């Protein structure tokens, strides 16, 4: 596996964006006003700003405006003339987003700074249905503001793992200790490695984009199972070992000489799948036969409800 | 791939512009102006600057008329002469823009000045029916101010990346060192590559010409699973890599000898894709099974949902 | 076994955060705000926040947003830049958070300050059906504060032993012994081993990891009975010992000649197994069997309810 | 038999801890508020710790919410990374718990302090249903105080045993004393034996893991029957022995040559299971003629309805 897979960058992070806007257009099925208010009230701020100004008793019963909350993604070391897509959710009660526009959202920080402003045409898919009061926009957004960053400062760098793991960490610095000199890296715990790079933005740029290509063997992580038990899923990992043992579950019974059934121990997951396979069941009843052997030990793996 | 493909320039960047205007014709179909006010008040301001006073108390039970908002794109050294397009949304209750024409409307930027003046005729398309209440038009807006650029100016010219990525900027910087002398170009972070530029707007031009069509060998970018879960959508990238695992999902069995199918450890794409779909499931079941794997590892990508 | 599939590290441990926010979109099925007045107020603390101010007088009949709770989990040893996974659960009336995006919710742990901040798209999955106002993020909360940690620090380190024993916690001691040299481990108790190790990070990670891949034998852990009740499930240890005794339970007949069957010694889980499948008996007939048994000895084994 | 299959050792000793909780999400299923208000009261009470305050005068209809109760188990030499699971048991209306989360509840024992922090994703069940307002968390609950314990001082240990008895308790006493040398153990009552044991953690963990796993011959517990008779079962010991006598049992007669079967004088447990099956009756029967047997002597066990 290549590093740029399992790490990430002590100077290289995201940040999220929020803003508030509206979407016109939409063949009727926007807000209804009456119970929106704020669609009227950002609209008519909207007009004032741009030279029209509503009397303040009126109507506004119109259908073809939604309010929406958009997010954005600001990625790291951009610049002002870049574009970045955006994601926009109607907050009211509009029926659907089909074909609407943005108008010029200023997209704000956990600062509650501007940093983009995003203004585009919505996209949304055309029984399984699809969610036509959430689209995307891609390149919807120009940055305005640029975000000072600490990269190319110092002469370390914290290579940051994803799935910590002490074992990973040595992993990848032993490779960089091979790949360059010694002392180029050093394991400061399971998530963090501190590489040794030299002064300058051009050197530590060409350090990292030699060093995220790099192939590194990963060593087994851990025996882990994962129920989910919301969308009826059960995952089990390459090192779950399975211990001998003796499981009843209702209406379950032995094919053949009743219920009972046995599951014999086994090291490999091959193994581990054709004895629970053996024991014919659903992954519904799998949740708790799984659960219930992990309270009895006889399940070499930690399971989390996920 | 060329330089152009993956890389913007500085000072070459896009502006958004907004107004708001009138549509007429439509063929009926407009705003019900006894809920849209706004309509009738800005004919009547339009009339009255032509040299029509209306008098303050009328029916104005007018549906020819659609009030409408228009998103334009200042594009990057725009002149005075230019015409661009723009994008013709409805605001209140209009139920169709099918034949309308837009009515000289002044275009406006983040600054409040009027950037561009747009008229026109609105093109909509003729189950999945069109959009007609959103239409757009070709070169339907002519500029009139030009935004002051600092581009030919200073010797530095930076590269912004697509994508940040450090190996690909080192490989863009190494690329353009190869074809010009030393020291012609300098990365200074994921995204961005600063090249040393003669002075002058003539010479500044051609080495961006000559660089821009530039080929450049593209490194594996990252092993990435982007899944939209709205769109009922999931993509995986050329470097996702799958290990091996067990998996069991509501209503899926292995043909043949029951749930808990077995998934190989694959190296490659088609080999992950093979291994997928030996686990047949619809692309909704898909979705779960995948962010249940990756809460467990068993997924050498990061997986994000869109 | 693998000294990481039964025993945690002292200093690496993990926290909870918490969390309030709100979900936008929904395709309407989001909540009553008639009798959750809470999401409305908050949807207005949040617009005001980015320069919205809401009429306090308003109906806020709006049925595209949903309160939600979020549920992190700070991983040991976490940076700035790094990505959690979050859950997320509706409050008050949604039915449905099928296609809906967190906006910015600040996370918190149990001393109150804001660990995290979490935004992102819900996915949720497609007679057993899925629980559609419980989804979850994948990398949907970025890290913000890093908890002071010990690690690496003084000379002990204390591995934790799951599942508690003195013969476990001694065969680790021992393991850890024939590798390194003499004095390098210590058992503290049942459940804690004390391991010398030197000054430094650097250090103490490569002992740790080469100390967390090594294999060691487990010993028979305990003679032990798993009874839900709950799920009418019933697992057996693989050290369960079935003395001989006499069973009679309503309904059951021995095949052949009535009822009171025989259960015979059984010192093997087979023929424990067998034993009790000869008593032919359904798992929720075979719950008070057993603890029928239990009651009288006859089986030399504890059970659990579970 | 193994010593850790009858007997626990005076230092390991469990705890129990309590909490009051909330669960979210549930697809509807939760407490009816207006018949339980503390589900409300609690959840501003989460959201003002938060940040959030909810008017006094508020509807609080909401039903994605349930109150409950968690119940854990604090094991023996607990440590503040280990994790626990937790059952959490619905309060108020709450009609299931299928897909819910727990919300940081805070543990507590019989001294009122806060030992562990309870969070996670609560796993039911899928005519013999399941119980839906019952769940377990695997692992669900952190540890974040020690119970301070005396394990490591002193020289005795007093090994306790299961199910009481003098015979038992000599028989480990005497094991121990061969297998270590003379005054090792000393049996103290039919339930404790002291172990004499030298000072240090290291060493007792030692001698504590040496003695658990030893084999001990099981003499003869006791003649006992137990009958349920809320579940319809009888259980008869290995050392039941039945004397002589007739039985006369209503629609009950001889097979053939009438009523008063007789039954014989039997010393083993096969031929009591013959003789009482000769006598044809249903459990529900085998529980009145034991007992009208055993006023009667001619049932040489004591029988206890449990």
């Amino acid at each position: 596996e290549r590093i740029r897979d399992l790490t990430s960058v002590q100077g290289v992070r995201e940040n999220s964006l929020i803003g508030y806007g509206l979407v016109v257009g939409l063949d009727g099925t926007g807000d209804q006003t009456t119970q929106t208010p704020f669609t009227t009230q950002t609209l008519n701020n909207m007009l004032s700003q741009l030279g029209i100004t509503v009397p303040t008793g009126t109507n506004m019963q119109l259908k073809n405006v939604a309010a929406v909350m958009v997010t954005a993604s600001y990625p790291p070391f951009a610049r002002q003339g870049q574009t970045i897509d955006v994601v926009v959710s109607s907050m009211g009660n509009a029926k659907s987003l089909r074909g609407g526009t943005l108008l010029m959202t200023p997209l704000k920080g956990v600062d509650s700074q501007v940093y983009a402003l995003a203004q585009g045409n919505i996209l949304v898919g055309g029984v399984q249905v699809n969610q036509l009061n959430g689209g995307r926009i891609t390149n919807g957004a120009i940055i305005e503001r640029e975000l000072p960053t600490q990269f190319g400062a110092g002469n370390t760098i914290n290579l940051q793992l994803n799935d910590e793991d002490f074992t990973m960490a040595q992993q990848i610095t032993d490779a960089i200790n091979r790949a360059r000199g010694y002392g180029s890296a050093t394991a400061l715990d399971a998530r963090t490695v501190q590489v040794r790079v030299p002064s300058g933005n051009s050197s530590q740029v060409r350090f990292l984009a030699d060093i995220q290509n790099m192939e590194v063997n990963v060593t087994p992580q851990d025996a882990k199972v994962v129920i989910n038990s919301r969308t009826g899923s059960v995952v089990m990992n390459r090192e779950v070992t399975l211990d001998s043992c003796a499981v009843a579950q209702g209406n379950l019974s032995v094919t053949v000489g009743g219920s009972l059934q046995s599951v014999r121990s086994s090291a490999n997951l091959n193994s581990v799948v054709r004895a629970l396979n053996a024991l014919g069941a659903t992954p519904m009843d799998l949740m708790s036969i799984l659960q219930s052997m992990q309270s009895a030990g006889c399940l070499r793996a930690k399971l989390e409800i996920i």
